[PDB]
């Protein structure tokens, strides 16, 4: 458990580190000091930083795939889990071209694109769900998925803009969301 | 004289327009420019003195549609989202020459009035925003939360028209789709 522990500790604080000041900043010295451990037990974890990333991103699958296991609450609670935090979702958007792209540890590269396909077939069921229950307006399911992702993706750009400066708007987003392509 | 003049300026607006999309905006030169039409070299220049002229001038005219759009109010909200979706591309190119002319001031007599216009054409949304929430078909909330939320679905969408899934999107009714969310969306 203790080493259970301490993986998540690396990893909780690797990823703040992640938010303060770039990704390309944080060196693996730099996670093992802030950690508070060895600058040599940090390797009985993981290989190297872009190992990290990969799995930084695997737990995000993780969770989302432990969130599809009501169908209108479950679909507000699945923007809720893309929304909040949109640092993490640009932060793992740059990490889609460094270390996914350029299959670094192709393990766990050719595990990432399984979950996020079986996390991405946990969502057209409820697509064809919420149209077969007559609420999604009718139409290919390839239609409901694409606009959910257009909109969070723009949200997360939305957040980033010189636009910070927020509660219930975000759940004005959110509403959005659950009544977006409704019959 | 001065019809054939705007029309030679409208072939060069087109021509580099359809230079910029075809090949990218970081190759396309005056020159180039001013062949494809079949001008001479300094004659493209008795319209622009820079192909950052022509940048803002690209940016301007777009400005300059959306402020003949603004000239009911269902059927004007939709307008507006077939407006910004509409060659999803020139946004995208857009996007690239807010940060190369308009973020860099190249040429600042332009950009002043481009960003006034930009102020003035977001006046006019606000106002459709607040038209149709005082109306009493879109939720009553700050008119920010309405043209925020617009922002963000007219750009994902664009994003989305240009990830790799874009041999599928480019339809006719999944563009209505869009539109039918952009119009129906933050309603009461
Ligand atoms: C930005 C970008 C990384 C998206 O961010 P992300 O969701 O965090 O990362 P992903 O690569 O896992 O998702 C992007 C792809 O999933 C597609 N997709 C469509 N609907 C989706 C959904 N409901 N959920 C997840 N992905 C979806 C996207 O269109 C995109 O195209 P692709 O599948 O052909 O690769 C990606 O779209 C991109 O690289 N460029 C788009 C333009 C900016």
């Amino acid at each position: 458990r203790e080493f259970r522990r301490r993986e998540q500790e690396i990893l909780d604080t690797a990823l703040k580190l992640f938010l303060e000041q770039g990704e390309d900043s944080v060196t693996v010295e730099m996670i093992a000091d802030a950690v508070g451990i060895g600058k040599g037990t940090i390797y009985k974890h993981f290989k190297s930083k872009a190992e990290i990333y990969l799995r930084l991103m695997l737990d995000y699958e993780r969770d989302l795939a432990a969130l599809f296991h009501d169908k209108e609450a479950l679909s507000r609670a699945y923007f809720e889990f893309r929304m909040r935090d949109p640092q993490r979702y640009r932060l793992f958007d740059r990490l889609e071209e460094k270390v996914v792209k350029t299959s670094q540890v192709p393990e766990m590269v050719e595990e990432l694109h399984k979950i996020r396909a079986s996390n991405f077939e946990r969502l057209t069921q409820l697509i064809k769900e919420r149209i077969a229950d007559g609420k999604l307006e009718n139409v290919p399911p390839y239609f409901h998925y694409c606009a959910a992702w257009a909109l969070v993706h723009g949200a997360v750009a939305l957040y980033h803009s010189p636009f910070w400066r927020q509660e219930g708007f975000f759940h004005f987003l959110m509403d959005i969301g659950v009544r977006m392509g409704n019959k």
